[PDB]
């Protein structure tokens, strides 16, 4: 009937905060391990976020054209709105942007704008030393 509920659009974010010059093909490396983690498939991803400023974007872009997938470039402010529900803390991210981590808060603020409910951390962020991921996914679960 129509009381037919349907849930999921079964959302899967990517949040990336990165170094001046990181590549397509190392964030692409990185996202891949990172989905991996969690079984996830890059197939599965729905868009990429990340922070928006005045540095230009170029690896992000490269990496969206690639996925032929969006990326949102977030407002900090917008980002600052999930400070509470972050996991994993960056200096680096928090002198320059007054966000804590880029890639957690981009990854909940995103799929929460796109998905217009809760959305959870799949877990953690993964980092290496040019790049940090996370996963966020919308947040059923009945």
């Amino acid at each position: 009937g129509s009381h037919m509920p349907l849930p999921i659009p079964s959302l899967l974010i990517a949040g990336i905060g990165c170094r001046r010059g990181c590549s397509a093909e190392h964030l692409r490396a990185l996202l891949e391990r990172t989905l991996g983690e969690h079984g996830r498939s890059l197939a599965e991803l729905d868009a990429l976020a990340s922070i928006d400023g005045k540095r230009d974007e170029p690896g992000l872009r490269q990496l969206a054209t690639l996925l032929e997938r969006p990326v949102h470039f977030l407002a900090p402010a917008v980002l600052h709105d999930y400070e509470p529900r972050l996991l994993s803390p960056s200096a680096v991210a928090l002198r320059e942007t007054g966000c804590s981590s880029v890639a957690e808060a981009a990854a909940l603020a995103l799929a929460e704008r796109l998905g217009g409910g809760r959305a959870d951390l799949l877990g953690a962020k993964r980092s290496d030393d040019r790049a940090s991921i996370a996963l966020a996914r919308l947040l059923t679960e009945r």
